[PDB]
């Protein structure tokens, strides 16, 4: 029962019912009851005076008034009927002094006020990949869409480099390694919720090498003609993809001649494992993104988690 | 042409046509293509040396090595057969020891790097009913946190007793109400705005909206107490003006305010002004008991 409840029901019961029954309703549900307590108080003693209860009222008045110092309105105090009953004792008139002093100070000290209660700011991640010889440059046009899904794009960038500004991810321990240090260190002097990851070829190699090393908490994955050369070998860590909760969104060309294959053993192995997962194979397609790769992320993102 | 289809297509062209035209192909289509220029200067003279243009091959490479300052793999270079050719020329072993340095160089020097790509400030306004205050209206506006909202709880200063505030001098009320909000987008910039109320609280929100006094994007009110609704009819034209939704509930035991409320929502449909109003059964003056639910509907509303 909340503050409000109670006090409209005591009301409804004061129709209801007479004024002694309202009185005798809040007196035994008003335990406990937070609030505004002087608010509480009249409505106990301004029935107890109107059910004639006079003795009971006086000292309800003086508790409130007395020991706990609260006031109210001279004009209410002197006018209300309800209270008619006691301006025969002088421990009124007492009360009605005290709480008009009360009154007159707190007018002329009336103020503004307010209380702000921030937000958290519900961030979320998303790390993409790029493929073997790129970069930032390269990658970043590709998943610079996220952004309108309110997602912060982080892009990591392989140190193995092999030429200028060309870099891989050959070594794919180095690779998952680093992964977790830039992973580790956003989390540190962050800690969002939602975190989707996604790569390129070798990219995605890593990304999946890594989640399944549980090096990386992630609620999807989004892979793009992902190169996974040895995916029977990783049939027993494959698991971890159903024991965790997490869904796929795979994509990849007819026509790419390196990676159709691995894509296709890759996404077989997801049904032979049941987890929930999309596959989209776009026609003529070879080794590349689809020209309307940015549309097939928002459909990828809505799936992962704004679905559920 | 993006820098993979460029990239694809070229070696595509090589095993389709002879390195000649793979090259031929990349001179014209390379032209403003962003992405690793180091990159599409190696496809440029491999494919020249391949084809026999030696030539054309060695300024390629210089520009690439000298006057752009890349590198490449020593091994690559002193390997790659496409590049055999090369090697009759002394400029060709010029390139081949300045990108060993640059190569040492850059590979002792390996290291991570990232680069991150951020991502709003959005502001809720509560107003308290008459006799109320912050603790009393806080736990029913509370759940506006859960939608990226920062919830600002003002109080009159119009003071009937102790701890009990009330929106009387509608006025003052509408003065208090600009001066916390100008206060907060000064500092701010907020984007989206949403104005909560209940009961007077509702009425001084209405108030101060159609003085253009504050910028909402939405309104909420609970059981509000509007009893000039007529009076108002001019300054309601505000609402069709910048287009603003509105989500109102109230209870259908409310003795004070089922009235008001109903000849309010008459005025928003008479005035077209996208809304909506919910009637909660056996409710009387008080929140509904899954008011969070409800405020969940009318962000995605408002906001929609």
């Amino acid at each position: 029962m909340t503050y409000i409840q109670l006090l409209n029901e005591t009301l409804h019961c004061y129709a209801s019912k007479g004024s002694l029954e309202a009185y005798t309703y809040i007196m035994e549900h008003a335990k406990g009851i937070v609030g505004n307590e002087a608010q509480i108080y009249n409505f106990k003693y301004a029935l107890a005076s109107a059910a004639g209860l006079e003795e009971e009222a006086m000292h309800v008045m003086k508790e409130a008034i007395i020991e706990k110092g609260f006031w109210y309105g001279n004009e209410y105090l002197i006018s209300d009927d309800d209270l008619k009953p006691l301006h025969k004792f002088e421990e009124f008139h007492q009360m009605v002094q005290l709480c008009k002093e009360r009154e007159e100070l707190a007018k002329k000290t009336e103020r503004a006020d307010v209380k702000y209660i921030d937000s958290k700011k519900k961030e979320k991640l998303f790390i993409a990949m790029h493929g073997d010889q790129e970069n930032i440059a390269i990658v970043e046009p590709y998943w610079k869409s996220v952004l309108d899904q309110d997602y912060t794009l982080a892009l990591p960038q392989s140190s193995q480099i092999q030429f200028s500004d060309g870099f891989v991810w050959d070594d794919i321990q180095r690779g998952k390694e680093e992964l977790k240090e830039h992973y580790v260190k956003f989390i540190e002097n962050h800690r969002g919720e939602s975190v989707i990851i996604g790569g390129f070829s070798a990219g995605a190699r890593v990304a999946l090498y890594t989640i399944l090393h549980k090096d990386i908490d992630v609620d999807g994955f989004i892979f793009m003609a992902p190169w996974l050369p040895e995916i029977d070998e990783w049939n027993e860590l494959l698991e971890v993809l159903q024991d965790k909760n997490i869904k796929g969104y795979v994509v990849c060309g007819d026509q790419d001649e390196d990676c159709f294959e691995c894509t296709q053993q890759f996404v077989q192995v997801l049904k032979d494992k049941n987890i929930e997962h999309e596959f989209k194979v776009v026609p003529n397609l070879k080794h590349d993104y689809p020209e309307d790769f940015d549309e097939l992320l928002k459909e990828a993102i809505k799936y992962i988690e704004d679905k559920s």
